[PDB]
């Protein structure tokens, strides 16, 4: 495994800190990776408050959440602290206007 009942609570918490929540390569205003641009740009469109949690500096954090979103690779995007999912899923559900439900549904519970 890649995680403990310590870092599974963590993450758990972490998640649940804010409604909106991605963990991405590099920074919003600095990122380092197209895919994790393309989610913060759909977030900036969107108008969401959200928090952006840098992983390309932290492996213990990194490879936990992969673990723990059963997601390979990032950006990972959680909202009401549920994994709603990666670039593909997100652009997709941004397209549908899925998305849009989801954090509405999140920012007014």
């Amino acid at each position: 495994s890649a995680l403990t009942p310590q870092l599974k609570d963590t993450l758990e918490k972490l998640v649940n800190s804010e409604k909106v929540v991605l963990f991405m390569k590099g920074t919003r205003d600095f990122p380092m990776c197209g895919f994790s641009n393309t989610v913060v740009q759909i977030l900036k469109n969107l108008n969401v408050p959200f928090e952006d949690v840098n992983i390309l500096e932290n492996e213990m954090l990194r490879q936990g959440l992969k673990e723990y979103s059963n997601w390979p690779t990032f950006p990972q995007l959680y909202i009401g602290g549920e994994f709603f999912g990666g670039c593909d899923i997100t652009l997709e559900a941004f397209k549908t206007g899925e998305l849009q439900e989801e954090v509405e549904k999140a920012m007014c519970s």
